[PDB]
């Protein structure tokens, strides 16, 4: 009652073959390889993990750790003042500031190592393999639908997390690290659980059914028999005895088909003109035309020759430029420019990362909220630069600076 | 009695098929992918929510929170002066200013977290699904009409608000934030109800009737039988025989049709010239012309040959430029360029955001209020920078600065 098959039809297979370059290729299509890059998602995961780790810090625990470090070094301010026996406030303040700076550097590098360990643990799951981001992107590019199958199970990411966390020696060395780990454990476990729950269906196996009257989707895997959900980003259109998607490939399809047909005709015409001389016959390296079978009681009037050969450079150039412009504007890809002449730099714009990465996490993966998203510049930015940027901009720095200021004031005033 | 159907006619279906690119495609048409972007509406929602949250802050609650924080830290100004025992008012003023600054940073991060939570709650349902902004835009671009259907119901947005607001622990932490939230709750509920009540009809199901004698519109859904309202932004014209709309696609239609027909004729002529030699016959790889099928008391006088092949590159280029100029001048889209490079970025102008987003919220969504609209520059800005700007220019900055100045004066005069 109103159901119809959508995906296993030859049209989408032809779309995917076009995406693989099975018919024709152009320089401008190469931009698509940057669209599938998994840099933005990994950067977002790094930012989320950094925020989650640094949001568990406690001021009192940090103060206790600093006091313990000072006691271990035996560098209490009064002892140093009574050893130096001078009223040089600037010198003793500089000494205390240097000690605090060394402690800050050691804490920063320990936190960086722990955070990088967490990021490395989370890395293999998302960008490739199960629930891979390029699979989502080419799902969007071909159809506009992203079928998903869900089942509540454990996975390897959680196993790696539980193996790594329990044996980590950094917890036994710093109370702050252990407290942050134990407070953020449930969140990380839930995040990995969400990672391992979802699975984007492969292109060659899944089935999609659409009903026009009710306007609902059905997606199932014919092998396992499992039913899932069908996510739609831009909806298709029903024109009666047809279905027309609004994916970029759908828009670019007629031009590609026309250019391919032109190239085939050009090749066929080229192979015809191999011979140099051609001779015609009639009723009273070389190719002969015999018209005896058709000249029966017939008289020849005239004979014309015109060796036409089509040209297809302009069509290929236009198709390449069209592909580049369509992929740049549709996915909102930002290109950096040199001073003059050529330009070579491709990255994701802020609008692109928002409108594509955020729906991925929110709906496709159903992960919990990850906080404020990164900007478009942070994708270009490196790992350590992002780490110490978020370290500076977080509230962990304020407690450390306040402690340093109070300690320096107490040292210099006494 | 004067009613005539409008929308299910083949003309509008052909207009939509033109938008999907059935009748060819050009690089100029790709600018349409920026007109349908949902950045402006999300920016407006963020600004409205930020204003609603910031306007509800209370001076007395903030003063009480400041006193409580001072008591918790034990930072009584007189006690600190009696402890330090020095006449350096600059040092104590700097200490108080630093404490106020750290509290400012913590309050800012908590407010940002709560505001981002609300924005994430409102985001999924606004620009897509019900009241889909791209659907509104392509309704405007095809016809000039935006049919709507309304019903008073709750929805997922209200449920998400109910779950998030009452289960967020931030309310139990700061009295000021909870007080502002409980003041702003009714407005957020009304906004969510406005989101959930309005639905924009799909292009493939709804029906539209017009009657020129009275000048009235009728819109109905043939499936559910529900009757809605028909909104008009630029009115159409009635010429007796037909109804002529004034949407951009209507103006650009004849040029598109002419170019498509020219391309078809060029292809047909191209397929004819695949034969190198052509032969003619008459009464006393190869193509034979037997004109003796008609020869009866006849005599051949002369023969001619002229293999014409039309060219269509200039037409395609002109059509692309016309498409780009029409879209830019109609939707008022601002284009940015480098020193010599073209299309550094594409963004909505202030006139565009006003004249398109504001009528959307005011009529289609029937939102109660959106506050002062943002400029075109705020679209480029990210969420965090926009939040910083609105926080700087809001009412709350008055109370915070006044309290900080008064406390600094009291500390330095203690």
């Amino acid at each position: 009652d109103g159901w119809v098959k959508v995906h296993p039809t030859p049209g989408t297979m032809l779309f995917r073959e076009i995406l693989h370059g099975q018919l024709g290729y152009t320089e401008g299509q190469g931009v698509y390889n940057v669209v599938r890059s998994s840099e933005a998602t990994t950067r977002q995961l790094q930012a989320a993990i950094f925020h989650a780790l640094l949001n568990a810090t406690t001021y009192r625990d940090l103060e206790a750790d600093w006091l313990g470090h000072v006691a271990a070094r035996g560098l209490q301010p009064q002892r140093l003042v009574r050893r130096y026996r001078n009223a040089r406030e600037a010198d003793i303040a500089g000494v205390a500031e240097r000690v605090f700076d060394t402690w800050r550097n050691t804490l920063r590098t320990t936190l960086l190592d722990f955070a990088h360990g967490l990021v490395a643990c989370f890395a293999p799951g998302g960008p490739s393999g199960p629930s891979s981001f390029p699979k989502y992107i080419d799902w969007l590019t071909c159809l506009g639908l992203v079928p998903i199958l869900r089942k509540r199970q454990e996975g390897g990411v959680t196993q790696g997390l539980r193996a790594f966390l329990k044996q980590h020696p950094l917890t036994r060395q710093l109370a702050t690290v252990a407290e942050a780990a134990e407070r953020a454990g449930p969140g990380f476990f839930e995040l990995a659980l969400a990672f391992d729950s979802t699975r984007v269906a492969d292109y060659d196996r899944v089935y999609i059914y659409y009903n026009h009257r009710r306007g609902d989707w059905l997606v199932r895997d014919p092998i396992s028999g499992q039913r899932g959900e069908c996510l739609v980003l831009w909806p298709p259109l029903w024109t009666g005895d047809r279905l027309v998607f609004d994916s970029p490939v759908q828009r670019l399809f007629p031009e590609i088909v026309a250019c391919h047909s032109l190239r085939e005709h050009a090749h066929v015409c080229r192979l015809r003109n191999t011979a140099s001389v051609k001779v015609l016959l009639g009723r009273k390296y070389d190719i002969i035309d015999v018209s005896k079978s058709m000249d029966d009681d017939t008289y020849v009037a005239n004979s014309f020759q015109h060796p036409y050969i089509p040209s297809y450079a302009q069509d290929l150039e236009r198709l390449s430029r069209l592909w580049e412009h369509e992929l740049v504007r549709c996915f909102k890809i930002l290109c950096h420019r040199n001073n003059q002449g050529q330009e070579t730099s491709i990255s994701y714009s802020s609008g692109a990362i928002a409108a594509f990465v955020a729906p991925y996490f929110e709906s496709v993966l159903r992960a919990p909220r990850v906080g404020a998203p990164i900007t478009g510049s942070d994708v270009i930015l490196g790992e350590e630069e992002l780490w110490d940027a978020v370290f500076k901009k977080t509230r962990l720095q304020t407690y450390l600076t306040d402690i340093a200021a109070l300690f320096v004031a107490d040292v210099q005033h006494a």
